[PDB]
Formats: C-alpha cells, structure tokens, sequence
C-alpha cells in the first residue's frame, strides 16, 4: 500500500523508486504537475523529506545494516551522498552555466570517499557498507548515474566504484526499472537541465 | 566510552551535547582549534556528521519513538529542523547583514509547522513526537534557542512552542548542563555571530 506523490521527474524520488523496484515491492505514483514534495503514504502513515522515506522503507523493508553499527555507518553513507546530492542540485538550479566547469574539477575530491569506504569494505566486492545492500545503496548508485551523465566518465578514475554502478544496475528487478519508460523518459531534473 | 571532536563553538554538538548530559553520559571533548566535524568515537566506532550521531544515539539509548511509526515521524521532524538549521547556518556565515532582516520576515513560517505538529500531539503536552522523549526533541530545543537569540521574542506568537521550551528546559539534568561554563561560554558560531 504504497503511494508516491512528486513532480514528473525522477529528482528526489529516483532512489526510492530504485528501492521499491528492486525489492519487488509496488507502489502508485500520483504527479504534482505545476514540509517541497516527495510525500509518501505507507497505509495510513504519510511521510514527507526524502531520506525519511528512504529510512523509513529501510527500517522497514530490512534494508538499514545487520546491526547498530552498521546502521551508524548506512546513515554516515547516505548523509554524504545526501550533501553532494544538495551541490548538483545546487548547480543545477542555480549557477549551472558558469559553475558547471568548476563542479566537475572538483568531483574526484567528492568521491574519492566513497571509493575508499567501497576499499575498506571486503575490497568493495559487494555494497557500500556490509554483505547486504541497504537504502545507501540505492541513494549512492542513483548520485553516481546522475553524475555520469553531468560528466561523463567521472567514474573511470575509479575502479571500486564503477564494478559498483555495474554490480547493482545488473540486478534483475532493477535492471528491467532501469531500462522502463517509467524510468527513461522522466526527465532527471525540473528546469530541463542535467 | 565517549569522545566529541569538534571546534571550540556550540554549532552543530549542542543538541548532542545536549543529548548526552540529560541522558546522564559521560564523554570527553576534544577540541579542534582553527567525511567538516564533528567527529564521534562510540568504542572503536567512528562517526562523522552531526545527524549521524544523533540517530546513532538515539537508536543505542532508546530515543527513537517506540515504534517504527513514531521512528519515521521523529525523522521526519528531525529533517525538518535540519533543514532550518541549514538556513541559519548560511545566514550566520554569509547574508547575516543583509539577510537577518528577511529571515527573522520569514521565520514564523519556518516554526509554525513545528507548532502544528505539537498542537497534534496530546495538545503539546509532552514532546515532538510520542509520549517519550527523542533525539529529535534535543536538535528542536537547540534550533529553537539559537533562534530566541538572533531574533528574541520569536516564540510569543507560538504558545506550544515556548511551553516545549520552558518544559525540557527545566529537565533536571538539562538545565544544569544549560547553565555549565562547558555550555555557557562556547560561542554559538564560529564567525562570532548570533
């Protein structure tokens, strides 16, 4: 009984999405064309923020570690992804003309992080933080795709986290998301840019 | 077995501070003179951003409402205040003396949805959410009271609000550590302004 009401774009939401596909679960979106949206109704239950939705599902759904420490570091993870989320969409709304040069020199410094939490966790052989994925996951992969797109092979001087982007695009559910209209024609951001 | 690595300022540890000394624990500072800290040791656990911690505290001390349903709601305010939180942060170090006028404008807007959802809550008779007291609670007190400083009086117009204040204020543990020189002589901010 879930119920998603955003914008016609994959924005905020394109994580949840991912996470909903991929864990076979269904939902019913309802576009807002023209607390700032998602809005999400789990039964009776409506949240709003997009992390509280993505830790909501995560807590709920199985998806937030194996234990309180690996929980500790599932937040750690995603409140990073979260603060480099809040720059692309800073440039992008804001001073995309003149700042996108200056993003993109910096871009290796924003993920080389990742690259090492990916190293330090069996030699990023399997997801950003434990044996098992988690909402961080879905959040991680979404901002490294929209990434690719902003500047393409961003992700070459990284071997981690390129098996990474291809471990998780290749699962089966998500996989066939990835590649539906549902997913493919909405467009990235609002004002058309990405 | 508690440390806090952080600047000489309040900032972005008051609310855990907070946290920590109402809920009768005992930590060591570390300060950092001139993942951006703080920085928080919980065993061999190591912790970076300051949202992390609170819900790393809140899921070990019990602070996290007492079912999942009241766990995303605590979430839910808890993003919202950090989110205002956010916007103070960039009047303080940026717009402050062209900003503050438009802000404190704006400012009611911004707390009354914490009224209403006090309002919703038994009449506000108790905390943010549930009947029990969460992290949360502490990160709303923290940005309520900075607030009563840059703009005072900002409360009158919220009768919830300030009794919410007035209410954990005078939590026993609480407002000793409220009135330490720990607390007391830390400058709210960095740049000196408040």
């Amino acid at each position: 009984p879930y119920t998603v009401v955003y914008f016609p774009v994959r924005g905020r939401c394109a994580a949840l999405r991912m996470l909903l596909a991929d864990q076979g679960q269904s939902w019913k979106e309802e576009v807002v064309t023209v607390y700032q949206l998602p809005k999400f109704q789990d039964g009776d239950l409506t949240l709003y923020q997009s992390n509280t939705i993505l830790r909501h599902l995560g807590r709920t759904l199985g998806l937030y570690g194996k234990d309180q420490q690996e929980a500790a570091l599932v937040d750690m993870v995603n409140d990073g992804v979260e603060d480099l989320r809040c720059k692309y969409i800073s440039l992008i709304y804001t001073n995309y003309e003149a700042g996108k040069d200056d993003y993109v020199k910096a871009l290796p410094g924003q993920l080389k992080p990742f690259e090492t939490l990916l190293s330090q966790n069996q030699g990023g052989k399997t997801f950003i933080v434990g044996d098992q994925i988690s909402f961080a996951d879905y959040n991680l992969l979404d901002l490294l795709l929209i990434h690719e797109v902003l500047a393409p092979g961003c992700l070459d001087a990284f071997p981690l986290l390129s098996a990474y982007v291809g471990r998780l695009s290749a699962r089966p559910k998500l996989k066939a998301f990835l590649a539906s209209p549902e997913y493919v024609n909405l467009p990235i951001n609002g004002n058309g840019k990405q």
